[PDB]
């Protein structure tokens, strides 16, 4: 079963009970039985899930973020907040979490390069009719992190801090747009 731990982290990132956590883990073990699930059935997931998109760039980095210990599986603790973190809950309380989805190398700055990436992968989740709800300013990956990189006040070869990072994403609201990694919110933002 879940260790109380487990279930104590699970609800600062969900709102079931430990009973619904536990009913779902051993459905999530019938599909998994090692208790984890690797990066191609993630991506599975996100296949299936997204139909209007091609989502299998921002599957991966979203895993990798999640991938603490590297060793190309998450446990079901992992996935569970992976799910949330792509779907539910709260945007800004989710700030520091989106610094390592944007530190693609993990090496503790994100690089021009980096949000380029990041930007691509979100890109690619924007349905084809939902891809002329873009302004022109911004209808390409290239446009948004270049913007992004500019609200920054950043050079190019410039490496941009985890306390820049959120002060940004909290203070300018046009950074957050821009770097917005829910598929449903960077959606509903294009037609609002
Ligand atoms: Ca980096
Ligand atoms: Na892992």
């Amino acid at each position: 079963a879940l260790s109380k731990e487990i279930l104590e982290e699970l609800q600062l990132n969900t709102k079931f009970t430990e009973e619904e956590l536990s009913s779902w883990y051993q459905s999530f073990l019938k599909e998994c039985p090692s208790g984890r699930i690797t990066r191609q059935e993630f991506q599975t997931i996100y296949s299936k899930f997204f139909p209007e998109a091609d989502p299998k760039a921002y599957a991966q980095h979203v895993f990798r973020s999640f991938d603490a210990n590297s060793d190309g599986t998450l446990d079901f603790k992992e996935y569970v907040i992976a799910l949330h973190m792509t779907s539910a809950g709260k945007t800004n309380q989710k700030l520091e979490w989106a610094f390592s989805l944007y530190d693609v190398d993990g090496n503790g700055t994100i690089s021009k390069n980096e949000v380029l990436e990041i930007v691509t992968a979100i890109f690619k989740m924007i349905s084809p009719e939902d891809t002329k709800h873009l302004p022109e300013d911004e209808n390409t990956p290239e446009k948004r992190a270049a913007k992004i990189w500019g609200f920054f006040g950043k050079k190019d070869d410039d490496k941009l801090t985890e306390k820049e990072f959120i002060e940004g994403t909290l203070a300018n609201k046009e950074i957050l747009r821009l770097i917005q990694f829910e598929p449903q919110k960077v959606k509903e933002k294009l037609k609002e």
